[PDB]
């Protein structure tokens, strides 16, 4: 006297579903902390934790009880690792969320980056600062031409 059915159950059946898909099939841990906290050394974040959005979004995504300070002067001079090792997954929970992503841009973090932020490829997003870590070294790093020899080879 409807369609198909009476009345049938909802709601509770998509957080059956949504799960499903988010079943985490877990791998490799050895070393998921350790890891991005050492792509973005506090030194690197320093300034992005002491952006009030940044840390108004963090603060709320800690397990209630913890916080952060304001100023990034605080930030190197204050914590000590529990609330920025918590941060480092906020951060990516942030990241992941899609809600960095505009401030990703602000800061004017390199497009590879912001790119990956909007994606919520926080694996190309570390993987673009692990590719562009090394500041501006060319003392010995320079592999432009391989040898080109443009003459009979000496042995």
């Amino acid at each position: 006297s409807t369609a198909a059915s009476p009345t049938q159950p909802i709601q509770l059946s998509d957080l059956q579903s949504i799960l499903a898909t988010m079943n985490v099939p877990a791998g490799p841990a050895g070393g998921q902390q350790v890891d991005l906290a050492s792509v973005l050394t506090p030194e690197i974040m320093a300034p992005i934790l002491a952006n009030a959005d940044v840390q108004e979004r963090l603060l709320p995504y800690l397990p209630s009880g913890e916080s952060l300070p304001q100023t990034a002067d605080e930030i190197q001079n204050t914590l000590t690792s529990p609330q920025f090792q918590q941060a480092l997954g906020m951060f990516s929970a942030a990241l992941a969320s899609g809600q960095l992503g505009p401030l990703m841009c602000q800061f004017g973090l390199p497009a590879e980056a912001v790119e990956a932020a909007n994606k919520g490829d926080v694996e190309a997003f570390a993987k673009a600062m692990q590719n562009n870590a090394k500041p501006e070294q060319k003392e010995g790093d320079t592999k432009d031409k391989k040898d080109e020899e443009e003459d009979m080879s000496l042995d």
